[PDB]
C-alpha cells in the first residue's frame, strides 16, 4: 500500500487553478511584523531632535539648548511640524537640499570660527523679545552686527578653514519693515551683505516692505548656508543688515541617507531596516509594514499574506492523478516522512531537498540595497515630490503583481512536483512486484504469494526478487 | 461493443503563442489587453475637468479679455488645454513658477474668484491705463483680474495696500512688475525713476525692481510684464507697496484642494460621459490588467504596454477531424461532435453510437481555467496617477528623467505581460492533456481485462455492453461479471 | 530498447528545484563582454574634448584651441574632472542643463555675431594672466572684454537680428571686481549694469564687487550665463561697465537629445548601437552586465555573473522519472539525437536517434531562448546624468530609480532562468517517458518488459522488425511462447 502524508493542519493556499487548498506545510514569505521600537542602524544611532527643526539646531535656537547631539549618524529622527526652528521669523534658502546632507553623517563638529569679540566698530548685543532665553531678550546661540553708536563702517571677517575637514557655514540678512527702523538700525540706507569662496559668490541686498507681524515682528531674517572646502578661505564684507556666524560646522560624511519623520524615541537596539513603525529583523524577499523605510529593506508590497506551499494537498481519512485521485486520501498516521507504505526515507529526502531550494530560490535571488524613501520637497517642488511619488507608486506595483503570481504559479506547481513524486513511487513498486500481486487500482498491491516481514522491507529496499511460482 | 476516450474541437482558427510552439489554433482564448477608448473625454469619477479650450491657466487667471466668455465650474478633476494655447499672456512678458501653478490647480476640490483690492480706492493713482496689446473690440484695455497703477496729475505717491484673509480659505493671489524700454517710459508713467514693487506676508517677502531695458518688440511691445503668486494663509494678510511699476490684483482666488491630478493636452471638448480612466484619444471603461491605447493617461489605469495583442488561452488545442502525450497523441483527434463538455466518451453499442462529455472533469476544468483568468486579472493594483506632466525649456533633464522612468515601466510591464502569457499557455494546454490522459486512465483501471485496449484511446470490449453498463463505465460503477470470451 | 542522450559536457545550469545540474548542452543570455573600444553610435561620432569642459570649449579657452570639432555628433566624451575650463575664475548659469542640450546635436555652427572691431569708444583688447598664452596675458578667444577708452565709458549698445536659418546659443558673462578701485581703473562709472534682452528673455544684472579668496591670482570672478535666440529674433546688450561680450554665436540644430560619456579613452572609429565607458556592445541578448553608464539602446543591466539557459537534456554518463530514474542513464554513444532506441539482434548492436521527437524537441527549445530573448523591448536611453551641488536631491532620484530597475530586472532575470529550468528538464522526461510508452502499446504481450527501459523479445527480432518498431509499424504475427 503506496500512500502520502496528511496532518491537523488548516493552512490555506492559493494557486494559478484552485484556491482555499488546505496543505500539510507552508511557509509565508512577506513579512508583516515590525517591534515598533525605534533603533541605531548597522551600529550607529540616528540624530534626535524631539521638537527641534535642522534649522533651529544649526542656528542655536534658545529651544534646542539642550538636545542629543551625537558626533555620528546614520539617519535623523525629527517630528512632522517641530515647533522650534527661526524663533525669529525668516527663511531657509536651499534647506531641503541640506536636511539631505545631514541626513547621515560620519562626523560633526561645531568649532568658533568669527569669534563674537572681534567685531569692534559695531554693536553685537542685538537680540529680540521673540528669541527669549527665559524673559531675557536673547538671540540665535550660534550667530551674531548693529550700529556702534551713530557709526557703522564696513564690516570684513574671513576664516581659512584649518581644519582639516570641509566645512558648513550658515550667514544671514536682515528684512527690516522701515527705512526708519533701517537707519535706527545699521545708519546707511543702500546696504549690502557680500559673501565668497573659492566656488561661491553672493551679494545679497535686504528687502525692505511692510508685513504682517510673526512672533512680534514685522521684520524677518533670511539665512543661506554653503560648503567651505578645506584649506579654502570664506569672507564677509557688509555696510549693514549681516547677521554672522561664530561657528562653523566640521562635517565629515559619509553616504548620505534621508529623514525619518516619527513620534517615538531611540531606544538601543539594532536593525538593518528600520520603519515609522519600527524595525524588522527580517530575511523575507517582502514586507508590507510601511512605505517610509530608511536602511536596507524587503520590498514594499500592497499584499496581506503570501503563502508558500512547501507541503501536500492535505487530505484526512491534481496533475498527475495520485495525490486526490487514485489514491484516495492522506495518512493521518504516517508521520515520519511524506510519502510511504503500509516512510520511504528515499524520496522525502528527494522533495525535501526540493522544496527547500525553491523556498531558497524566492528568497536568495531578490538583491537588497540600503535606500531612504523618504524624501524633502519645498512649496515650490510639488511637481518634483509628485515624480517621486508615481515612482515609488510604480515599483509597488510592479513588484506586488510579481510577487502574488509567482506564489500562485509556484504553489501550483509544488502541489504537482508531490502528485508525480507519490506517482512514481507507485510506479517503482509496481514494476518489481508484477504477476506476484493483484494491483487493486487505490494504490494498492495484494500479495499472490505469503510475504513476510523480510519480503516486506525488501519492497522498501528496492530489492524484492521473486521466486514466485503460484498462481 | 466498445468505448472511446476523445476532446472537443470546433470551428475556431484563434491562434496563441507558447514558450515552445507559436501560430497554436486553439478551440477558446480571451485577450487580456485592452485596446479600446469611446473617442470621448469625460468627467473623472463624477467630475468635470476644466475646459479652457484655446486659453492658458495664465490667460485664465490673469483675465485676459479673450478668456471672457469661459466654462468656469467651481470644482474639477483635470484640465484640458490645448498644446499651444495663443490666449495667454496679451501683453509680453512671463509668469514665475508657472508649472508649478498648474499642478497645484491641476485639480480643485473648490474654486472661487473674490474682489480683493477694490480698483476703485486707488485714489491718488491713475487707474484706467490699458493697452492695444490686450484688445477689447479695437479699443485699448488689459487684464480683467488687474489693475495698472500710474501717476495721476504728475503725481505718484507710495502706494500701499493690505489683504486680511478672512475667506476661510486659502487665496491664490498673483501680481505683476512692469518692465519698461525707456528711462522716458518710466517717467512718464511713474514720474519716480528709482522704484520698487514690494510684497509681503507672513511667510512671504519680495522686493521687486523693473528692469529697464531695450528688448525685441511682441505684439507691439518692447516693454514686458513679469508676474508673481502667492498662496496667502487663511487670517494671514499681505502687504503691497509700491513707489512705481505695480499691476495690482483687483481679485484672488479661493482655493480648496483636494489630492492634486494633472493637465490632459487635447484638442477635444468634454462630452458628459463617465469614467475612472482618461486618455486623449478617448476615455478606457475596462477591466483587464494591461492596455495599450495612449501613455498618457489620467485616473486609474491599466499598465500601459507596448504590445499589439495578448491572447491567453482558455481552451485546448483545435485539431478537428503534448506534455501527457494525450491530445494530438494516442488520442490523435478532436471531436467536434462532443458539444456538452471539453472530455467526454464515446461508446458504440448495437443500440447506437453517441458521444457523451465527462460532466465531473469539464467543471473541475472549467473552475481551474476561470480561476487562472482571474488570477491574471485580479491581482492588479491600480492607482491614480496622472502621467502627463508639465515641464520649462530649462528642465529638459528633468523631463528626461520622468521620460527615462515611464520608459522603465513600459519595458518591465510589456516583458512580464507577454512572458506571463506563453509561460501560462504552455501550462493550460498540459492541464487539459492531463485531465483527459487520466479520465483514460480512470477507465483503463476499471475495465482492465474485459476489454482490449486498442491504443487510440479505445476500448473493445470482450463481453456484451449495453447501456446501463456503459454508464456504470462513466458512473465509476463498473463491476464486474465478466468472463467471455475469450 | 529507448534510450537518450548523453555526452562530454560539463557546463552546470540550475533550475527551482536543482543545482549544479549538468545538462548536455545549454545558451547563456547574459552580454559580459564589450571591445575595450569607443566608437560611433549608429554612424555618428562623439564630440571628443579630451581634458576639455564644455565651459571652456563654448568660451574659447586658449587651451581648447586645437580641439576635434565636428559639425554634428551623437554623445560627448569627457574626462572626470577635465582641468581646462574656466582659466578666469568665475562660474557659469545653469552649466547642467546646457549640457544636456548640446549633449547631442544634429548641426554645429559658429558664426561671428557682433565684430569685435566695431566696439569703437571702447578698449577691446583686455586680456589676463589666467588666460595665458606662451606667457602674454590673453583671453577667451570667443569672448570681448569691453573697457575704458581713455578715461571713458560710453554706454554700450550691441545688437543681433538672427537671420542664420538656425535657433543660435548665445552666452554672455559679467565681470565681478574686488575693488571699487579696480572697478573705477577698468570701467570708470560705478553705478554699472549690464543688460540683455530678446523676445522671452530680460535680465539686468548688476555687478558684485566683493573680497574674495585668490583662484588662479584672481579675487575677481567672470559670471557667464547663456540663451538660445530663436529665427529672425533679435538680441539687445546694454552696458555701462562690466559686459563680456560674446564675438561669436553658435548655429544649432538637433536632433534628439542624449548624453555625457565620462572616460578616459578615445574614439576609435568602430561602429555601435550601444556605448559602455569600458568598451562598446555588439550583442543581441536581452540582459547585460557591462558597466552601469550606457549610452544607445542596450539590454538591461542586471547584477548576475551568468545567465544559464538549459537547452539540451540532463547529462547523465525527474518529474517523469525517465532520465535518471528507470532509465538510470545516458548514452554517450547516440550522438545523432537526443533521445533513441539500442535493439540487440543476431544482426548486430547499434544506437539511433528517434529523429521524429528530437526534431520536435529541437523546435520547441528553440522556441523557447527565442521568447526569452525576442520578447525584450529595448529603447534609446542616455542613463549617465548631469546635475549640480544644490540638486543632490534631484541626483538621488535618479539613482533610487536605476537602482530599482537593477533589483527588478536581478530578480527577474534570475528566476526566469531558473523557472525555466525546471521546466527544461522535465520537457526531456516527458520526451523520453512517452517514447518508451509509445513502444510499450506497441509491443504489449510479445516482449518481457525489464524495467530499465528494455524490451526482451519473445520471438525473434530482425532488422526489418526492429525497423518496424521505430516506424511505429510492428504488427504483429507472434506466438511464441
Ligand atoms: C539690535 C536691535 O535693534 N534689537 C532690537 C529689535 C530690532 O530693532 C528689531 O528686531 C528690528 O527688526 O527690536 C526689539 O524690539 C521689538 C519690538 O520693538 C518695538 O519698537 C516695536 O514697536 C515692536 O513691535 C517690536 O518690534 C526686538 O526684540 O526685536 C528689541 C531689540 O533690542
Ligand atoms: C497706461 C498706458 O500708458 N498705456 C499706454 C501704453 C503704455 O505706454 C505702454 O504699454 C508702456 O509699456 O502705450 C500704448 O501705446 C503703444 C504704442 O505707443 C507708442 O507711443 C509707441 O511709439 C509704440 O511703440 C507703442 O508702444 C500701448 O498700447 O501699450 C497705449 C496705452 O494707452
Ligand atoms: C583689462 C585688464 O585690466 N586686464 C588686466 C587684469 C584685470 O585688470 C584684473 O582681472 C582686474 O580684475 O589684471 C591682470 O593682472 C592680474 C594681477 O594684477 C596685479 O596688479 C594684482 O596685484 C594681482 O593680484 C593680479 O590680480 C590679469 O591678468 O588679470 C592683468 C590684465 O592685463
Amino acid at each position: 500500500c503506496i500512500g502520502y502524508h496528511a496532518n491537523n493542519s488548516t493552512e490555506k493556499v492559493d494557486t494559478i487553478l484552485e484556491r482555499n487548498v488546505t496543505v500539510t506545510h507552508a511557509k509565508d514569505i512577506l513579512e508583516k511584523t515590525h517591534n515598533g521600537k525605534l533603533c541605531k542602524l548597522n551600529g550607529i544611532p540616528p540624530l534626535e531632535l524631539g521638537d527641534c527643526s535642522i534649522a533651529g539646531w544649526l542656528l542655536g535656537n534658545p529651544e534646542c539648548d539642550r538636545l542629543l547631539s551625537v558626533p555620528e549618524w546614520s539617519y535623523i529622527m525629527e517630528k512632522e511640524n517641530p515647533r522650534d526652528g527661526l524663533c525669529y521669523p525668516g527663511s531657509f534658502n536651499d534647506y531641503e537640499e541640506l536636511k539631505h546632507l545631514l541626513s547621515s553623517v560620519k562626523h560633526f563638529e561645531k568649532v568658533k570660527i568669527l569669534p563674537k569679540d572681534r567685531w569692534t566698530q559695531h554693536t553685537t548685543t542685538g537680540g529680540s523679545q521673540a528669541c527669549a532665553v527665559s524673559g531675557n531678550p536673547s538671540f540665535f546661540r550660534n550667530m551674531v552686527l548693529t550700529k556702534k553708536g551713530s557709526n557703522y563702517p564696513v564690516a570684513k571677517g574671513s576664516y581659512n578653514n584649518t581644519s582639516g575637514e570641509q566645512m558648513l557655514i550658515i550667514w544671514g540678512v536682515h528684512h527690516p519693515i522701515d527705512e526708519k527702523e533701517q537707519r535706527t538700525l545699521y545708519q546707511n540706507v543702500g546696504t549690502y551683505v557680500s559673501v565668497g569662496t573659492s566656488t561661491l559668490n553672493k551679494r545679497s541686498t535686504p528687502e525692505i516692505a511692510t508685513r504682517p507681524k510673526v512672533n512680534g515682528l514685522g521684520s524677518r531674517m533670511e539665512f543661506s548656508w554653503t560648503l567651505l572646502d578645506m584649506w579654502d578661505t570664506i569672507n564677509f564684507e557688509s555696510t549693514g543688515n549681516l547677521i554672522a556666524p561664530e561657528y562653523g560646522f566640521k562635517i565629515s560624511k559619509r553616504g548620505s541617507s534621508g529623514i525619518m519623520k516619527t513620534e517615538g524615541t531611540l531606544e538601543n537596539c539594532e536593525t538593518k531596516c528600520q520603519t515609522p513603525l519600527g524595525a524588522i529583523n527580517t530575511t523575507l524577499p517582502f514586507h508590507n509594514v510601511h512605505p517610509l523605510t530608511i536602511g536596507e529593506c524587503p520590498k514594499y508590497v500592497k499584499s496581506e499574506k503570501l503563502v508558500l506551499a512547501t507541503g501536500l494537498r492535505n487530505v484526512p481519512q491534481g496533475l498527475f492523478g495520485a495525490i486526490a485521485g487514485f489514491i484516495e486520501g492522506g495518512w493521518q498516521g504516517m508521520v515520519d516522512g511524506w510519502y510511504g507504505y503500509h516512510a520511504d526515507k528515499e524520496s522525502t529526502q528527494k522533495a525535501f531537498d526540493g522544496i527547500t531550494n525553491k523556498v531558497n530560490s524566492v528568497i536568495e535571488k531578490m538583491n537588497t540595497q540600503f535606500e531612504a524613501v523618504g524624501k524633502e520637497f519645498s512649496n515650490l517642488e510639488r511637481r518634483l515630490e509628485n515624480l517621486n511619488k508615481k515612482m515609488e507608486d510604480g515599483f509597488l506595483d510592479v513588484w506586488t503583481y510579481n510577487a502574488e503570481l509567482l506564489v500562485l504559479m509556484e504553489n501550483e506547481r509544488t502541489l504537482d512536483f508531490h502528485d508525480s513524486n507519490v506517482k512514481n513511487l507507485y510506479d517503482k513498486v509496481r514494476m518489481q512486484l508484477r504477476d506476484n500481486v493483484k494491483e487493486l487500482g487505490n494504490g494498492c498491491f495484494e500479495f499472490y504469494h505469503k510475504c513476510d516481514d523480510e519480503c516486506m522491507n525488501s519492497v522498501k529496499n528496492g530489492t524484492y526478487d521473486y521466486p514466485k511460482y503460484e498462481e
